């Protein structure tokens, strides 16, 4: 495994990131076209039941055509990237140097991801737009309706598992890394330093993670607003915006949990590192401190990005009672938020508390040899 081979891989997964976004694309005009050539049957005198029909069935194999295209990318890209990450994997040693090639893989993997992630949001805005067109067109409101809550439940199930996997796929290079971490018979500082290094970088990883469920949540609810304002009912919207609400806290909870967890990990093996090969000296007691001092701030900015995420949602609750959802909805969904957020202070709290104990406790264990 040379690093130069990598780099031939890397480079060929971005080829062919580049030739599918071609292919969809083309896709993408090769439908609006089909569509637009409608418009023009239409007019000119089309049965205005064959234009309903027609209408729905070219918008359909369009949205399923994109869908299928997008989906064979993303298998093609994780299959391609599954075996690069196999071969670093079993072939490079422990070595910061091996470090350095699992942190730039996550750099281009989570760009990769970003880069589906908007593609997928272009398409599914672009489809939600023709549902508008063809209710210009004459489809009735409730066709309409009806098919763009259908495209925008598809178009966010897409984004969701797009999400979920680059989560999955670089949580899969944190692990190989966090492993050659420990491998690695270097007993200096420089580990410690090493750890912390991974630190910064998967904490920074959670929160551009959640930054995108928030802006999924942001462009779900957004387009909620949007359809309502096309003819969906205010009663039918507001039982989608509580639901995309409850979706979006419910996937900024669970990634702020894997992130806490993370970050924990990196801790239990930065612990097990140091009290392995140290043995009590000065080297230990100071290294035990920074490893105290860098990770209660982890914890203590992790608390607040909760309170962020928690005071976010609480202003989209707030939002909803403007445009008629009742006050009483309103404020229980206001105690569901607020409970996420006391569950996840509480959990990061245990987490920070288990770190300070697990200091001093190894703290007392050297001033006992």
């Amino acid at each position: 495994p040379s690093p130069e081979s990598a780099r031939r891989q890397l480079a060929e997964l971005e080829e062919t990131q580049e030739r599918g976004e071609a292919e969809i694309a083309r896709a993408v005009e090769e439908g609006e076209r089909e569509l637009e050539r409608l418009e023009e049957e239409q007019k000119a005198g089309l049965p205005a039941t064959e234009f309903h029909a027609r209408a729905i069935a070219a918008l359909t194999e369009w949205i399923a055509r994109q869908e299928a295209l997008l989906t064979r990318l993303q298998a093609e890209l994780e299959a391609q990237f599954t075996r690069l990450l196999a071969e670093l994997k079993a072939g490079l040693e422990p070595s910061r140097e091996t470090l350095e090639q699992f942190l730039e893989l996550r750099e281009f993997w989570q760009e990769q991801g970003e880069r589906q992630l908007a593609l997928a949001r272009e398409l599914t805005d672009r489809q939600l737009e023709w549902v508008k067109r063809l209710k210009e067109w004459g489809l009735p409101q409730t066709e309409a309706n009806a098919l763009a809550i259908a495209t925008l439940t598809r178009g966010a199930a897409l984004l969701e598992a797009l999400l979920t996997r680059t989560v999955a796929g670089v949580e899969a290079i944190f692990t190989e890394a966090l492993a050659a971490l420990r491998a690695g018979l270097e007993p200096s500082r420089e580990t410690l330093e090493q750890f912390l290094e991974l630190r910064e970088f998967w904490q920074e990883q959670g929160e551009r993670q959640l930054a995108l469920a928030r802006e999924l949540t942001d462009r779900q609810l957004e387009w909620v607003k949007r359809l309502k304002e096309w003819g969906l009912p205010q009663t039918e919207a507001n039982a989608l915006a509580i639901a995309t609400l409850t979706r979006g806290a419910a996937l900024l909870e669970a990634l702020l949990t894997r992130t806490v967890a993370g970050v924990e990990a990196i801790f239990t093996e930065a612990l097990a590192a140091l009290r392995a090969g140290l043995e009590p000296s000065e080297e230990f007691t100071e290294l035990l401190e920074e490893l105290r001092e860098r990770f209660v701030e982890a914890y203590e900015r992790l608390k607040e990005i909760a309170r962020e995420l928690t005071e976010w949602l609480l202003r989209w609750v707030e939002e909803f009672r403007e445009w008629g959802l009742p006050e009483t909805e309103a404020e229980a969904l206001r105690e569901a938020v607020e409970t996420r957020g006391r569950a996840l202070l509480e959990a990061i709290e245990t987490r920070g508390e288990a770190a300070v104990e697990a200091i001093r406790t190894e703290r007392e264990a050297a001033r006992r040899a």
